[PDB]
């Protein structure tokens, strides 16, 4: 399965965001196109889009920002043709940092939406 | 004491696995030989072999796969020479070392550790 | 806000310590001068100084060592003019390691005090 091929374009699973932004940067449109093509040619595959933030700001603010990040990715893949039935969008806010330091080297890694396939 | 030396060959304590595999690759036989020699020359030293998986698949499937990984390492150590110094347990996918959701993390979590007691 | 400018000297947030020491090395005085200047000119800003340790020694020992590290940074910034009402010093001991390996490089990374601004 290309989903389990570490050298497929699908091996990249994450979209990164600028500070206090849920704009999907154009440099991630190709990645979204690749995953969209996968989902449209594997109609029983479902993906969970998880939005995350860096630690700056309240838990409440970042739950909402993470949700906008996940919803922005879901919308972009919907525009690329993915049927809504194969996607869900959820927020982890700032609660599940990947990088655990307290400067921009960590925070940039945490302003992130992940495509998590149900396997 | 060699298990406290960050510079000993014994400081490497992990065996890594391919996707959905509990086969111990030949490249790790030298590591296992090193720890085997240590355990055979330190008869009261015990090791807990903990098996781990990446997050893909059910919790139940991954608990069983981590167990097979730990038992394959235990078996390979036994073949290198006493069962009374080893236990094998599975953490399934529950204790990821790398917390990301792609192969860069997952490869680090398909792993059995030698945990000295 | 210079506090969110990655090219500001304020971008650096961490002070690193030698084994079993809470001495603030002189190489960090310029960083603390920069954060002191920022705090003095932004009286609404509050910073939490979080002290950490590497894994060697007991939880109790390291809780206290982490506290001495955070207090050492707070005193250094107090001597640079920062009002005590804009700082708090707390300890995470060895409970929140950044680097999880068991080697000199991981240990050095965790002998650390972080300036965490409330945002
Ligand atoms: O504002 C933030 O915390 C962000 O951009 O993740
Ligand atoms: O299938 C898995 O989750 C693995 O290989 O760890
Ligand atoms: O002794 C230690 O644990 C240290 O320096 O953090």
């Amino acid at each position: 399965d290309p989903l389990n091929d570490p050298n497929s374009p699908l091996a990249k699973r994450s979209i990164y965001f600028d500070f206090d932004s849920y704009s999907v940067k154009d440099e991630y449109q190709p990645l979204m196109q690749q995953h969209a093509q996968y989902l449209k040619s594997h109609p029983q595959r479902h993906v969970l889009i998880q939005g995350n933030t860096d630690e700056r700001g309240t838990s409440e603010y970042n739950l909402a920002l993470g949700q906008k990040r996940a919803e922005a990715v879901r919308r972009a893949m919907a525009l690329l043709g993915v049927n809504d039935s194969q996607m869900e969008a959820v927020s982890l806010g700032k609660e599940k940092p990947q990088a655990t330091g307290h400067d921009e080297a960590s925070w940039a890694q945490n302003r992130r939406a992940d495509l998590v396939y149900q396997q």
